[PDB]
């Protein structure tokens, strides 16, 4: 029996106890989150900087354990340069009795779009960033995984504006500025283009420095959205499965739509055209990621070779299962043992 597996040391990070393999040195607090915390560290085998997320009591309930397992599997499955992935995964535990937590090792990302937002970007920087976003989205979408909560805080960037999508595939009055109207209002069934709406919202915010859509409640956010999209016509209205929402729309002053040239008076024609095609209420007309990648806005950067798809769909399998915390610990433990970098 052991206290922790050999080649592990104990060190305080941000005033909590961490247990790390010897190969990871110089841990430095990065952030504390809702289900874990993150430090940066150096892999002395190569001197590369990595992020390490310590899961916080993942085995306190079945909900917590399923969540932790899902994050592990989603990170393991995706292999794309614009989608954050798994470099390593470990636990200091030597047994199931000793198994209390585990750690995920990922490439270190300096910051994210939320921290460098607020300000107006050059259209070339917007081109590069949004192109990377759409490549990552095309990949996870091709694996059958949607994000559903894409926002600037979910888009990590390093100093060279290399971008990785975070937190893919996961009440009160939480902010929903970047969520698609069909998600907020559940007035028709959604598809993968829910993320494309978010891209539009983010791109607009880069062009203007101002958040496109806010509002204290869902009705106010809808009013702000219709200011931009215009009140939709009968073709869209017929697709609503919410009869009260349909009646509400048909009873509004029928305000026409766009001149996104007028809405975004400093954007290029290609930027405004792409925004027009992403900020589209009709979920069957809104661009997919793959279609948006073909748009003239990305011509200076476009490389179809980089626009890869996942070779296999994301496949779990236990996603519907209702198991005990002990069984979830068994499966997670197996996955950690079987990992290979
Ligand atoms: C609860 C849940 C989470 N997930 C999930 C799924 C897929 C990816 C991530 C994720 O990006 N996680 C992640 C993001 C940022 C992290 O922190 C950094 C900080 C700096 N550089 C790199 C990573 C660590 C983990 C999380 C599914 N269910």
């Amino acid at each position: 029996s052991l206290i922790r597996k050999k080649g592990f040391y104990k060190q305080d990070v941000n005033k909590t106890a961490w247990e790390l393999p010897k190969t990871y040195v110089s841990p430095t607090h990065v952030g504390s989150g809702a289900y874990g915390s993150v430090c940066s560290a150096i892999d002395k085998r190569s001197g590369e900087k990595v992020a390490i997320k310590k899961l916080s009591r993942p085995f306190q309930s079945e909900i917590f354990a399923k969540r932790a397992y899902r994050e592990l599997l989603l990170l393991k499955h995706m292999q794309h340069e614009n989608v954050i992935g798994l470099l390593d995964v470990f636990t200091p535990a030597s047994s199931l009795r000793n198994f209390y937590d585990f750690y995920l090792v990922m490439p270190f990302m300096q910051t994210d779009l939320q921290k460098i937002m607020g300000m107006e970007f050059s259209e070339e920087k917007i081109q590069y960033l949004v192109y990377q976003m759409l490549k990552g989205l095309k990949y996870i979408h091709s694996a059958g995984v949607v994000h559903r909560d894409l926002k600037p805080g979910n888009l990590a960037v390093n100093e060279d504006c290399e971008l990785k999508i975070l937190d893919f595939g996961l009440g009160y009055v939480v902010t929903r500025w970047y969520r698609a109207p069909e998600v907020i209002l559940s007035w028709m069934h959604y598809n993968q283009t829910v993320d494309i709406w978010s891209v539009g919202c983010i791109m607009a915010e880069m062009l203007t420095g101002k958040t496109l859509f806010k509002g204290k409640d869902y009705l106010d956010q809808l009013t702000q959205i219709l200011k931009v999209t215009g009140v939709p016509g009968t073709e869209f209205v017929q697709k609503l499965n919410d009869k009260a929402a349909k009646s509400y729309i048909q009873s509004l002053p029928q305000t026409p739509r766009k001149d996104f040239t007028q809405l975004f008076p400093r954007a290029s024609p290609q930027a405004a055209d792409l925004l027009e095609k992403m900020l589209e209420l009709d979920v069957d007309k809104r661009l997919t990621a793959a279609q948006a990648l073909t748009h003239p806005f990305f011509e200076p950067f476009r490389d179809p070779e980089e626009e890869t798809e996942a070779q296999q769909p994301f496949d779990d399998s236990l996603e519907h299962e209702k198991l005990t915390v002990d069984e979830w610990k068994q499966h997670i433990y197996k996955e950690i043992v079987n990992f290979s970098p």
